């Protein structure tokens, strides 16, 4: 494979890998509280990749305590 790595920590984790299919994706999340109640922790992740046509494409996504909050090219300014 082109690339392959995965870190892991009690305060969070990370993911980074690149396939030979011209794909680039990753994932990360940082925890805080534990047991009992919660409401405060969140996770963020995104992925990007350029098609042979040279066309770029990326889609970010993050989940907060309020719920799923989409992002990336899915929201034009």
């Amino acid at each position: 494979i082109i690339r392959f790595e995965n870190d892991v920590e009690p305060e969070g984790y990370h993911y980074l890998y690149e396939t030979e299919n011209k794909i680039l994706a990753e994932e990360a999340g940082k925890v805080e509280k534990i047991d009992n109640e919660n409401e405060g922790i969140r996770v963020k992740g995104f992925y990007e990749f350029v098609a042979p046509d040279g066309i770029t494409y990326r889609v970010d996504y993050i989940a907060d305590e309020n719920g799923f909050q989409p992002s990336g090219a899915h929201l034009p300014k």
